[PDB]
């Protein structure tokens, strides 16, 4: 009856048994343009305890962006043939962000965050 339609400043990526390097959807993610801004980017890695490799990507807009298509955050292998379908998620908090951009480790940081009052 209804439509996929996500609404957030803050929006992660959760690419499941994905070999997508953190570069590639950087370019790709970076590279992805929106309705609004982008601000920060934070691109972590992280495998699945079922030997999957897992992806992890969160982003911060100037702005509450529209996600209500899956098509936007489509990644797919530059090396293959091989197209990725994204789950988006909107993040319900604000500063949380803060918290897990403090949880480094071997990760790729690009733009500046800036936390929108105090």
């Amino acid at each position: 009856s209804g439509r996929f339609s996500i609404k957030a400043k803050n929006y992660f990526l959760t690419y499941p048994k994905c070999d997508l390097t953190k570069e590639n959807a950087l370019s790709q993610i970076t590279n992805l343009q929106t309705p609004t801004n982008k601000l920060f980017i934070k691109i972590c890695r992280e495998l699945h305890e079922n030997g999957e490799p897992h992806l992890h990507i969160l982003i911060q807009f100037e702005g509450k962006y529209n996600c209500t298509n899956q098509r936007f955050f489509d990644l797919v292998s530059p090396t293959r043939s091989a197209h990725f379908h994204p789950n988006i998620q909107g993040a319900k908090s604000s500063s949380d962000v803060k918290s897990y951009i403090d949880k480094d480790g071997d990760v790729l940081e690009w733009g500046t965050f800036q936390i929108d009052g105090r």
